[PDB]
């Protein structure tokens, strides 16, 4: 009867909705550290660009709706500081009054997600230096753009947020610099595919600095320059975009197993090693369909899927999580960047014998007007020909191809089986053989 | 050593390429009735609209290449009138000189496709009455549009060609009427999905006449009117697009088995019941993955796949055709119309117990600008929940959804298994749950 959920977003509320719909008698307490429930973090870069009117448009479901319509005891400003798994008590500190509140549970879900990482650089706390995770985070970025005269913008880290925010700031008309400590931006992509990302960024006059290490942020009350090991550069706004960390530190003292990055280990049923404690979303581990191992690939699709499943399993409606494929898709200027399954570094690290096929193709019939280039790469096992992963880059029809590849990986298809699938063709949408099929035909 | 192929397009030449690549000692003779090899029939409507420069842009590989580069004895203007399967001789008539040539085979492939049907209406031979199949057919339509004052166009038959050519004629600024003997245009769609087709046509001022039967075409030399059982209407150009018939009449007297419509029955290996005689493409039957019987769904994707497989099997590189799903996609004005697997009429005619789910959704995140409506319907087995079919209609993202559904059907997935697939999400491409997955969740 007593369900407690820590975290009031994708994984947490997906679980809450399951419990509420499938048990009329349940007492559901959800504990949220912030003031905002069920909101779309994915839309934040597009609010900051001005493409979306305001952050209000990103709220999927109000806390008032959760309380009045679904009878969930949804708490805001309740930060969980510790859990006693023997007594089955959750301790939450009110973020403003600092008052401490106890919540006894029969079953507990941890759905605290991840937080962005800020390294211990000098200048960390300078005005105009920003992380991006929450709605207040985006408002603070908008506040800087509103009050300051922003011309030069520097982004540290060339992963998912870095890439999307590089677009956002270019669209806002700023001079954009990206600094990455690795060999290239779009680190999940293989060296060969990443060249297309670099080209697109260069095309829009984004300065890319690679194998370069941030030293400090210099400035007065506010950030003025980013210092690195190779130079000092003017920056009116700095976005720090260097990765994330599971919000699981408050579990120190429990016997709850975590991986090396602090992600909570879960079995097929979203259960931790501690009786009646569950975890879901970005704070938990994610079984990988292809790796056959628990990975950590924090993403919104997986968070919702895991949250829904945790809720179901907490009700003893037993259902296994089938896993992640590491699917990811990004809009980057005029390019769509998509990947799923293993890249070459992942396959190598696993000692899986693999081969690759790469095709420079078009999204649709070559003779049809405004047919655009499509670059597609597949990895497959050299012995069994099992499809392992894909990377697709292009202006159009990239999401379609990565979704088809994802379906193939999910069903453990051989690369040559792709040739036999009755995919759709008309001139405005595809070629008579899809690029995926033409790649498959090239495979050994 | 002696391979003979009848028909020089998609299925025939896919076969020819396989044989030539996988047997240097092969003597490949291909016999084509017309003057044009390997061309894209799919691009015909877009040549007529003027979207594509000319019909020359539709040739994939010309006869000179086949002859010079690949060593295929590719014959033009050779119409096969008879096959003696006992003596293993193909008899062909030169279409100009009418002289008779014979060709000895070790293995034979029939790849003669289908022809458009012209019912025996009075005035069917009038100038301005057109069928659409070949490049010359398209040039004859362009001849009428050029040399004659065309303002009113009547299309008979509301299927694939009728729908695409309605767009073409509207885009050319004509007053378009289409006449269907059935209850609605886009007959393969269920009644409820067909409503979206009617709305789009109505929006663009296409007169749709339903349950109406053409009886004659009126005029002196040219058409000036179409007579029906419900009236007589002015028409300066008439397109007859009422279906197709397999080009298999010349086989009467061979023992080669055909279905009721005249399509050549083939086994898994593209083999007929007659030793060393093969068939592929639109002239052949198509094993249906879901129906589990041999169907006839003539389409370019299937023709290439079967052509390729016939070539391979004629070399004794044994490989089974896995089947068709009945996948089809059509651009219709502002709409994209896609279907795959079973519709309700098919499921009913097969006595497969089924249920449906229909979702009115968006192609991408609802909060993202220019998110467009997406209408999606799934059929699934009542007992096992096996996915059976899908229909998707919308302005954007329809091809992606039907390809995912096709992949699911190919792998015999349960409808609820769709919930577990790590499909891609970013706001410009999808919602955090894809519409297919939301539909799947609604299923019983
Ligand atoms: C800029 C940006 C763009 C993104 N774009 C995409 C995209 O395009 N596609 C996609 O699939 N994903 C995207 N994501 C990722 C996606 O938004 C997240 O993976 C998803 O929100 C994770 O859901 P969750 O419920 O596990 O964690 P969260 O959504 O982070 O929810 C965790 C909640 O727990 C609360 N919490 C933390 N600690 C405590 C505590 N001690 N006590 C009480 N409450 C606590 C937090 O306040 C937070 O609200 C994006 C993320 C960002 C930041
Ligand atoms: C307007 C139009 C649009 C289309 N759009 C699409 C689409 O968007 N997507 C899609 O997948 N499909 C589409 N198709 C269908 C696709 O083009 C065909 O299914 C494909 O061409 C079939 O290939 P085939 O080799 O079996 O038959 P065909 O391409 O018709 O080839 C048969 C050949 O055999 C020859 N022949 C016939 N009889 C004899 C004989 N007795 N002796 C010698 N030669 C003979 C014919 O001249 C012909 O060249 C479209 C078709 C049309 C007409
Ligand atoms: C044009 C046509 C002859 C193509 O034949 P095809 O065999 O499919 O294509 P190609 O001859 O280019 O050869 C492709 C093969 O070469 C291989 N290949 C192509 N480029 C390669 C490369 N760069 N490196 C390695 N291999 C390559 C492919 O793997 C493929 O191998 P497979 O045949 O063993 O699977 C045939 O499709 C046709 O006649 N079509 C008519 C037009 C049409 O399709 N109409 C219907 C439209 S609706
Ligand atoms: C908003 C949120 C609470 C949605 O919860 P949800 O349970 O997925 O969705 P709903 O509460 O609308 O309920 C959906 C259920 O109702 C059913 N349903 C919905 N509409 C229906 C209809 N018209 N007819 C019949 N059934 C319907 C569905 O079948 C589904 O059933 P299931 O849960 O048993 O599979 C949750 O996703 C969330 O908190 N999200 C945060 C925002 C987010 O997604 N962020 C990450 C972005 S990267
Ligand atoms: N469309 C989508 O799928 C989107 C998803 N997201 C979500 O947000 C999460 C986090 O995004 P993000 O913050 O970009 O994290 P990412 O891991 O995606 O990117 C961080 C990048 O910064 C690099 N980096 C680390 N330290 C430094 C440093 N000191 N100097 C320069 N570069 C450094 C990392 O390299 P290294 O490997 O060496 O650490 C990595 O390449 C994602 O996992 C995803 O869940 C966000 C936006 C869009
Ligand atoms: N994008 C794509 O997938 C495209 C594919 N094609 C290919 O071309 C082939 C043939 O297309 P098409 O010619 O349109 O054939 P279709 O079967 O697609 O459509 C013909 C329609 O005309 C109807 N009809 C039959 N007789 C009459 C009549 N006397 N009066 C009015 N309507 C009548 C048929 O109904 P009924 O069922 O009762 O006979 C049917 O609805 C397709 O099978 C496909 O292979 C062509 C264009 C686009």
């Amino acid at each position: 009867m007593n369900y407690v959920i820590i975290g009031g977003d994708a994984a947490g509320m997906s679980a809450a909705m399951q419990i509420v719909r499938n048990d009329e008698n349940a007492n559901v307490v959800t504990l949220e550290k912030g003031e905002i429930y069920s909101y779309a973090q994915c839309g934040l870069p597009y609010v900051i660009s001005g493409a979306i009117a305001s952050t209000e448009k990103l709220i999927a479901r109000n806390v008032k709706t959760f309380r009045d319509k679904y009878g969930i005891d949804a708490k805001v400003r309740h930060e969980v500081t510790k859990v006693d798994t023997e007594k089955k008590i959750v301790y939450a500190e009110h973020t403003k009054t600092k008052d401490v509140f106890e919540f006894s549970y029969d079953r507990l879900l941890i759905a605290t997600g991840v937080r962005p990482v800020m390294p211990e650089w000098e200048g960390r706390d300078l005005q105009g230096v920003h992380l991006l995770k929450t709605i207040p985070d985006a408002e603070r970025i908008l506040k800087t753009l509103e009050t300051n005269k922003v011309e030069d913008v520097t982004i540290i880290g060339g992963g998912a947020i870095g890439l999307e925010m590089a677009e956002t700031f270019v669209e806002l008309g700023k001079k954009v610099r990206m600094i990455e400590r690795n060999d290239h931006i779009g680190t999940i992509y293989d060296g060969d595919m990443a060249e297309y990302i670099y080209k697109e960024a260069d095309k829009h006059h984004i300065e890319i600095l690679t194998n370069e290490n941030v030293k400090a942020f210099k400035g007065n009350e506010r950030v003025e320059a980013v210092e690195t090991d190779k130079g000092t550069y003017k920056a009116d706004l700095v976005l720090v975009s260097v990765g994330v960390k599971p919000n699981t530190d408050f579990l120190e003292g429990t016997n709850i197993r975590t991986n090396h990055k602090g992600a909570i280990e879960v079995n097929a049923y979203m259960q931790t090693n501690v009786q009646d404690v569950y975890a879901a979303g970005d704070c938990a581990t994610h079984y990988h369909v292809i790796k056959e191992i628990h990975d950590h690939i924090p993403i919104g699709t997986t968070a919702n899927k895991q949250g829904r499943l945790a809720g179901l399993n907490m009700l003893d409606k037993r259902r296994a999580f089938k896993g992640t494929l590491g699917t990811g898709i990004i809009k980057f200027m005029n390019l769509t960047l998509a990947r799923t399954g293993l890249n070459e570094k992942e396959a190598k690290g696993l000692h899986i014998p693999y081969k690759t096929v790469k095709v420079d193709s078009t999204n649709m019939a070559g003779y049809y007007p405004n047919a655009k280039p499509l670059y597609l790469k597949l990895l497959y096992r050299s012995d069994t020909k099992q499809l392992l992963g894909g990377q697709v880059i292009g202006e159009e029809g990239v999401d379609k191809r990565i979704d088809v590849i994802a379906m193939a990986l999910f069903n453990k298809m051989s690369i040559h089986d792709l040739e036999d699938v009755d995919l759709s063709y008309a001139p405005p949408y595809n070629s008579v053989w899809d690029p995926i099929q033409q790649a498959a035909r090239r495979a050994e």
